[PDB]
């Protein structure tokens, strides 16, 4: 059981984050910069570290045995509670900010240096030295990521994998973070950032599924099993190609070439083919669903250990209707593509994409415990 | 140990109080009826319910068998955690209330329902029929006050007497509840209960000093000893002598009677014998310091199971200054004497004599609990 102590923080943080919340929402109805794009991606780690405690929850709840998959320490595990508690100081902070902003109460110090606040702030608390905040949890956390962007060089193991997939569904905020370089480079044609579009853009939104395809490639190199693995390149690789042909057909809109329609057919093709991929990846691999053993459970795995299987027919729906809205938001966001729309269109779906990363880790999980889909162990 | 959702609970309600508090703060420096009068009980009571959870939980530190002085059921005992959700949700409702009030967010719903609501809740949260919210603990409460009421009927064990020492250290709940009555009667001369003091006024004064009052006269004839009981009694009354010499001298300055002085100097000698009176009996009888019998502690009684005698001497201190304080609070709310600057100072007054209180209960319990100082054990 988490100390009382940190139950009491996480009721106290959450109290005065709902709070905040309900304030800034009225200064909004009622009573320069970006606000929406600077404060999404503090968001979207908000609301994936909430979720995150609430699968560690689940996952320990379900018996799940989360620690060994993520081989993490038995001795020392941390808490749904504490993940819960840094979520809700996060949010706090983040409000704080975002109110701060929006009245901006001290005129000597400009708007701006709230969210640069916040932000470095954030990272330092990663990156704390000191070992005042759980230094065990994010030491590993540290080596884990750079494990991770270092894909080629380090072997793979599920915990590399797991983290590059949560960084792939968070890659708005690596597009917001080029975003603002972008912004602070020429605002400070006006919105030239937002009307144009390069391809330093399209990597910056397909790093992630860079990261994965080749930590993809290292596991069939050491592995040597060419189909699982390849296909997974291809699935990711997908991204790559739709993300390139959605850039040809914006610059050539820009400027008509003759060869913008077919931009457009093959984008919008190998969009559909990449949400197919991906689904079907996530379903029938990481689920380890629709599987023939199963007999009893129709369209599910032969052992379910969560209770319901309304669980997983609503998950799988969840799966299909937001990978479409993910790979539609990764097609605003890399490109013009709708150019007023565009920005809600993202910042609409960026949440829901966390909330169906949050449900297949659910159920990958799941799947991992009960068979050795990702091959991760003896 | 508690629930870990009730410590949940009880930090979202601290963590909301908070930033209610903040807003109100920001409110009224930024921005009909005597708000000042209608929210000071609510906060009165909040205070208390939260110095009574302290007072619970340092009892169960100390090892002061509060739960036996108290003749409570051994199985059944209302943690401070309890207490400290129950405060934490009234002082919302309190500081919604009061928010509502200042900025009427409804044009059709009056002001004046607001704070009158919030009240109400409060006597239907005490006397809720259902079974719920610490029911079994709310009727003993009710059957306590109900007995405390009717003192002369029922022989006055500890929790009686203690209840009714609570009551005492919250007659401003009183005072306030009859000046509103006033102010609808007829404020609905401007200010005329504000500006003249009636009898009612005193009597309303005197109610917890005068249950007290009979409580030791019926301890008195239960038991036959003249000493202690006779002696309290005696201590109490000083409080009527000073409340009625305080309106009569008052009265005298409405209308000139040629005795205004003589009634001064009478209200005076009063003050300071029942000051002296009460501090004395707190000092030496109900906390049982300053014994003999002790060698080690200067000042304190032989047997101390707190951890500080700093503690007990600091207590000393805010009890020899409180007292005085809360008599002139009285003699001040119980009439005119003060009618430009009397209601700040009442309303400073009575958290200090809240917290007073709050320490009175602390020693008298660790005392009753090591001696039988009140002789309600065999
Ligand atoms: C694109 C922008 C950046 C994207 C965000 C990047 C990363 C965050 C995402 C996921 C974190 C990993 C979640 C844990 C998964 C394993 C299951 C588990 O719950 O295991 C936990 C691991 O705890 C963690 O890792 C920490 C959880 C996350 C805390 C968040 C820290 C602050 C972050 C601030 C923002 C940072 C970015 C800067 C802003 C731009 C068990 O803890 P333990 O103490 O047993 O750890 C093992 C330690 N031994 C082995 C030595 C005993
Ligand atoms: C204008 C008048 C204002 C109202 C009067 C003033 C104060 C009322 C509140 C508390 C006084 C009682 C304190 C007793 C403490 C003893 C030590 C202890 O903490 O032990 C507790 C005492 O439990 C209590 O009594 C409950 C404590 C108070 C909780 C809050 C109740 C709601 C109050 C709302 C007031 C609204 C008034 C509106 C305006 C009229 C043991 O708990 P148990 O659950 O074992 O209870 C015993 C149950 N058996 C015997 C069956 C096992
Ligand atoms: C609104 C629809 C589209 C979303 C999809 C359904 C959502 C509500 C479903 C999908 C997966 C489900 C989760 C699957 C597993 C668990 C673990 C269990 O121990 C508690 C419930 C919990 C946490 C479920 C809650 C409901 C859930 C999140
Ligand atoms: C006004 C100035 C001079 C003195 C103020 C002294 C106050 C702060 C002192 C008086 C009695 C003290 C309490 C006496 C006993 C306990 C129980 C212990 O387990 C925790 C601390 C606690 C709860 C103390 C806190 C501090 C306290 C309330």
């Amino acid at each position: 059981p988490a100390p009382a102590w940190t139950t009491f923080r996480v009721g106290l943080f959450c109290g005065i984050f709902i709070v905040l919340n309900i304030t800034l929402v009225l200064a909004a109805v009622f009573k320069i910069w970006p606000l929406i794009r600077i404060y999404r991606g503090g968001f979207l780690l908000i609301e994936f570290l909430f979720l995150l405690g609430i699968n560690t929850y689940g996952w320990r709840q379900a018996g799940v045995n989360h620690v060994l998959i993520f081989e993490l320490n038995p001795r020392s595990n941390l808490s749904h509670q504490h993940l819960f508690e840094i979520a809700g100081f996060l949010g706090i902070l983040w409000c704080l900010s975002l109110l701060a902003c929006f009245f901006a109460p001290i005129s000597v110090i400009p708007t701006y240096v709230y969210p640069l606040a916040l932000y470095g702030f954030m990272v330092f608390f990663l990156i704390n030295p000191t070992k005042t905040f759980y230094y065990k949890s994010r030491f590993w956390l540290l080596k884990l990521l750079f494990r991770v962007f270092t894909a080629p060089f380090h072997k793979v193991g599920f915990a590399d994998f797991w983290l590059a997939d949560q960084l792939n569904s968070l890659s708005v905020i690596l597009m917001d973070l080029e975003y603002m370089i972008c912004f602070y480079s020429l605002e400070l044609e006006s919105g030239i950032c937002h009307k144009y579009t390069y391809g330093v853009r399209a990597i910056v939104q397909c790093i992630p599924a860079w990261l994965r395809f080749i930590q993809c490639l290292r596991r069939y190199r050491d592995t040597k099993r060419a189909f699982p693995h390849l296909v997974n390149a291809g699935k990711y690789s997908t991204t790559f190609f739709m993300v390139t042909f959605a850039a040809l057909y914006s610059t050539h809109k820009e400027r008509g070439h003759s060869d913008t329609m077919v931009f457009f057919y093959l984008w919008i093709v190998f969009y559909i083919i990449s949400s197919c991929y991906t689904l079907i990846w996530d379903l029938k691999m990481d689920w380890g669903l629709f599987d023939k053993n199963a007999g009893e459970n129709t369209f599910l795995r032969e052992e379910i250990v969560y209770p319901q299987k309304a669980y997983y027919y609503c998950a799988i729906i969840e799966d299909v209707i937001l990978r479409f809205a993910w790979t539609i938001q990764i097609s605003i966001t890399s490109t013009t593509l709708l150019p007023h729309s565009g920005d809600i269109i993202a910042t609409v779906f960026a949440p829901l994409e966390v909330f169906r990363r949050f449900v297949w880790n659910f159920f990958r999980l799941e799947n991992e415990h009960l068979n050795n889909c990702g091959e991760f162990r003896a």
